[PDB]
RNA sequence: AUAAACCGACGGUAUUGUUCAGAUCCUGGCUUGCCAACAGGAGUUCCCCGCGAGCGGGG
């Protein structure tokens, strides 16, 4: 990659860059190995969209009816519906698992890192 | 000056040792190469000399 890549991809970054980055390296990445995990449907895991005409539409058509929607997660009683960064993930050899719930799994981002403070009026790298 | 540019897939290694291809076997029997023949035939032979139809001496 050092020797390979174009330079300077890192230097700055936005909302939407930025946030886009976290998701994808919570979910799609298996960054960064030594101690750190990935969840939680694995390391490098697969995802399948049914694609629309317009992103509008496309937003749309992969979002699940509230009874389709019920059906996968009902349980509900043990829920918790918080993400990581409302309620924090139980500490440490927990298990407690399988009562993730509705919310709290999709935004399930585990990488546990404080994002430096803002700069600039710029471009994006 | 192009997912480009700058850019080794690199180094070390017996395929080795033992081994008749052997013993037996007629290619045998029958045939013609015969008939005719003066080695004929024809003096051009190119140049110098000497003595006269020709004769010598020279290349």
């Amino acid at each position: 990659c050092a020797f390979v890549n174009q330079p300077g991809q890192g230097e700055a970054l936005c909302g939407g860059c930025t946030a886009i980055a976290l998701f994808n390296q919570a979910n799609q990445a298996p960054g960064f190995g030594g101690g750190f995990k990935s969840g939680l449907r694995g390391g490098t895991p697969v995802t399948t969209f049914v694609r629309g005409i317009d992103l509008r539409s496309t937003v749309l058509l992969n979002v699940l009816t509230l009874p389709r929607l019920q059906k996968q997660f009902p349980n509900e009683s043990h829920t918790e519906n918080q993400p990581t960064w409302i309620k924090p993930i139980k500490s440490n050899e927990s298990i407690p698992a399988s009562s993730i719930g509705f919310v709290r799994g999709l935004f399930w981002q585990p990488a546990h890192i404080e994002l430096c403070d803002p700069i600039g009026i710029g471009k994006c790298s």
